[PDB]
């Protein structure tokens, strides 16, 4: 009788922000709900309670996205846990802020991998438990299609790059009956992304409507695109962005 | 109810993915009005399912073509549920033929139905809808993708609402309306039947191969328009099985 | 030559941009005609300067919101040549105003000239069009971005030639026709003065920010319908300064 | 000539589309390094080429997984040309295989070639190009389309350099440096052959179902680099045969 009864989902950067959200959002629709989390131990810990309170099953796994051992174990746990697998969410990411002129190797690095390399290899190790009726959904950006300044080009290519592999991985399991989907998000009231920072008036003038958005709203969004009406939506990018990008 | 106490326009509700559009919002709790060409049964059929749950719903005939009797639609729902918060312009043709066939009637009638009465129908809601009010029209995965001969005339009717909705979301976020598009791919209807002679083709082209239900589609637009998609705004959403990956 | 015994059509050719295509294929070998609405002087003007290279040039005047002129005006052109091996869907209008003054009257008239004019002339040149024969359109930076109020209707003008262009593409693959369509950004003409009242704001939008020149619109299109572009095709080409980066 | 004292690299330019460039760079007029991984013999037999039209060239074996050796090489360029006015990014690869079989190393390789190289060849570049500066990438139509299992790890890096193209072309506006993408459809080269075992398959997604041609693909880059692209800025400009329609 729940939206998504039965359903077993792994949310990557569930402690905080738009993946606690989510991870509120799918164990409230009825699915047993597992995150990982890179520091935030005890906040990670406080969504499970929730989760469980709710009566659903629920883990946190601190697993770096950068290390792709610690990403592919924390898929398998999942599904060793609950007993198989039928939603990933990919929503783990960073935003490093800078110039070209200081951009650093560093950041280079630690933005392609937590944001890209870690989609692809939870991605590849869901596919191995994921079945018929399965769904994948990754956490993209506005910024992925439409770049209004400066200092943003490292991330937009981050964010770019998994439309790419979202479209080529929905070819790749459409045999087998498994969707592949991004939403993005634009400015987004987290810890990353504050409503009161100094750069959230100039990112509220983008939009048609200026008012950022809810991190609750981005996980309804999700939580449609991978239940029991979202079926037909594969392969391609959901925007939730108040008019940004139009 | 998510849509308690909305008031909602379907231009083209008598069947296929407007009926199915118009009986979601319905049953999400909106009164709904709707229009049609022809099938005044099928509508009357449409507004007696709404009205046994409980709802407002009428029927209006009006010809998409004709952009008087658009306008007058729109603001007789207005008038008979006392205001408008959600329009969706659904109502649509797919004219047949090659290019050496095609006529200047296919391109009239195309270019009146799909484009003109979308504008038009906009246009007169904005004058009525209020802060989180919503519009949304049915689009196409053919608007930006088009894999065969013989689309071309439809593929620009559709293609010309996505620059539509990106600059009327634009025209009304003052206001604070959403202008938004859903792109249906190949859906179960009268209009492209899953056991017609082109549904293997189209089939072919899905990453996973079966017609869409105009059911999900529905389910996809009341998202939209309700109380979760505040922030969806000047944007297409496409719902076609993974043809345009 | 590049174009060398080429045949070609520029719509709105009597000035801006689509003089300057004009000009451009001219001086890349072909001959060419053109179509203006009112600009007498002007049209004859252009086919002045390309005859003066030695080259045959003619003007007609057809308007384009009159699909029966803009069919004839292609079919003349054919005649007077003998063939026909470009088509430039170049004339457009630009109906200022906000949604709420927004009027049929502006409505028909843009899709009329930006949409109708460019079907009915793309399906009258492929009647004389052979392997090798070219069309662009030119389209606009606004059909897949619209920053401000006020563009919507002709950011839908535009935005349904690329579904247009895309499926043409398809339509005349087997005859080996290629369809494009270069989109410009601001461009300095008399539509969208560099000098104007507004160019501030849109020369803000850009990456670099300074006004395209209609010269260098005019060098894209020779480029995709020359030599070097038979693998240019079903495509838009941008040339807007970085305002939709 | 057209790049009449202007300074190149083009990575990769050892074979295929890469060697293409070079060699329509210095036909334009200008000096052109290119780097390569391994094809020292065919590195040196393209320098030797371009030497023979009068013009400095220079092959550097730079292996686009290494940032240092990248980083290194275009500031050797700059040190040997006395400056640097055009960056070709165009060393790619493509690992073949499916989802199941992916490795990390194929994962890490074609992060590391595919994008790392561009963002810090871009970011190399830009300490040495002025005012009229000119970057491209080599894309792919695979970036917004694609058809098929087994491309997913490629689309991916492709599409990562789409917004890394229109965010650079935001960061370097008030420099005066264009950035800009040109995505090839099925083009003829030692990575994709016209007569290999998927060459039927691609041929039969596009208009008109002909492999481009390496120095097309050439071609166009030359026109976005040379005095008539100064307004094509932050934008994917695709030559695929129609395949993207
Ligand atoms: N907020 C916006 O406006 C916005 C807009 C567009 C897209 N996005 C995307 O939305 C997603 C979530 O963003 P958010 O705003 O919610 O961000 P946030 O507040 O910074 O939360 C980030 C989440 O990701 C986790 N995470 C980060 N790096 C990780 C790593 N190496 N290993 C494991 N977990 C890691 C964090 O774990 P810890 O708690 O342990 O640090 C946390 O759970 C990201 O992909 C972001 O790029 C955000
Ligand atoms: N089915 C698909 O696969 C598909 C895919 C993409 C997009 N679409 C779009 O989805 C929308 C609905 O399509 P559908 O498949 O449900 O089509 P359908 O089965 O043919 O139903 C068409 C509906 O539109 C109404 N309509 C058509 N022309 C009209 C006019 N001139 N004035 C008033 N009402 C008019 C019809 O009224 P009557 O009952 O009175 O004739 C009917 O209610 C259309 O915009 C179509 O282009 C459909
Ligand atoms: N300028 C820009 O910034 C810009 C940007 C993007 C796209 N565009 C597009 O570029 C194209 C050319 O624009 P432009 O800036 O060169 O404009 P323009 O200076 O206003 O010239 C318009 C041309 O179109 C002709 N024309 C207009 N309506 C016509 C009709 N009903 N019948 C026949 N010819 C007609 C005009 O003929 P008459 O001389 O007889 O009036 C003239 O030759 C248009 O499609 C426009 O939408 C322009
Ligand atoms: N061919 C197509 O159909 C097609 C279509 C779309 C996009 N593309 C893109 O076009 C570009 C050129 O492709 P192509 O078809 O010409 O490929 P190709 O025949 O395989 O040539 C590849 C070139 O890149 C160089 N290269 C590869 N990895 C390198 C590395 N680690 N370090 C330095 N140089 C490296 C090669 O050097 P060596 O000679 O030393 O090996 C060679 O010069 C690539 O980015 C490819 O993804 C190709």
């Amino acid at each position: 009788m729940n939206r998504l009864q039965g359903k077993r989902a792994l949310v990557t950067g569930g402690s905080r922000g738009i993946g606690a959200a989510i991870a509120k959002r799918l164990a409230a629709d009825g699915a047993d709900v597992a995150i990982t989390y890179e520091k935030s131990a005890e906040r990670a810990q406080a969504v499970v309670a929730g989760i469980e309170a709710l009566g659903r099953r629920a883990i946190a796994i601190q697993a770096d996205s950068a290390d792709p051992v610690a990403v592919r174990n924390a898929v398998d746990r999942v599904a060793e846990a609950f007993g198989g697998l039928d939603i990933l969410v990919n929503n783990a990411g960073i935003f490093r802020a800078g110039s070209l002129d200081d951009l650093t190797l560093d950041d280079i690095d630690a933005t392609l991998n937590v944001n890209v390399r870690a989609v692809i290899v939870a991605s590849q190790a869901a596919a191995r438990h994921l079945g018929e009726g399965g769904r994948i959904v990754s956490t993209g950006s506005c910024l992925a299609t439409r770049v209004p300044d400066a200092g943003m080009s490292l991330y937009a290519a981050s964010k770019a790059a998994l439309i790419g592999w979202t479209q080529g991985l929905a070819r790749d399991l459409g045999p087998r009956g498994i969707t592949v989907n991004i939403v993005h998000p634009g400015s987004t009231d987290t810890d990353m992304n504050p409503a009161d920072g100094a750069h959230a008036d100039a990112q509220r003038s983008r939009m048609a409507i200026q008012q950022y958005g809810k991190a609750d709203d981005v996980a309804a969004l999700v939580a449609f695109v991978v239940g029991p009406e979202g079926r037909s939506i594969n392969g391609t990018g959901l925007t939730i962005d108040g008019g940004a990008n139009a």
